């Protein structure tokens, strides 16, 4: 499985969803998650993220391990997103800011 981590929060560019061959991204207010059962590990989304927030689960940073689990449980509760959208208005001011998990919205 590929995993969306901290820097997607409050950016949510959604570039990643056009490349997914199996449409396994799910959408929250200010973040996206990958459903781990569905991902086929094609790695196509990882170069597409402006925020470089996607990682192979074996590559997730030591300080971001919580995201592996988070992606798995939020994917169960959020709706499927299959079309790109515009970025959050604010996206480019929040891109690169650390610790954005305290800003996550369910
Ligand atoms: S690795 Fe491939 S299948 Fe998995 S979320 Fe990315 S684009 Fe979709
Ligand atoms: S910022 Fe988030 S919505 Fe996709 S393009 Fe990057 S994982």
């Amino acid at each position: 499985a590929f995993v969306v981590t901290d820097n997607c929060i409050k950016c949510k560019y959604t570039n990643c969803v056009e490349v997914c061959p199996v449409d396994c991204f799910y959408e929250g207010p200010n973040f996206l998650v990958i459903h781990p059962d569905e991902c086929i590990d094609c790695a196509l989304c990882e170069p597409e993220c402006p925020a470089q927030a996607i990682f192979s689960e074996d590559e997730v940073p030591e300080d971001m391990q919580e995201f592996i689990q988070l992606n798995a449980e939020l994917a169960e509760v959020w709706p499927n997103i299959t079309e790109k959208k515009d970025p959050l208005p604010d996206a480019e001011d929040w891109d690169g800011v650390k610790g954005k998990l305290q800003h996550l919205e369910r």
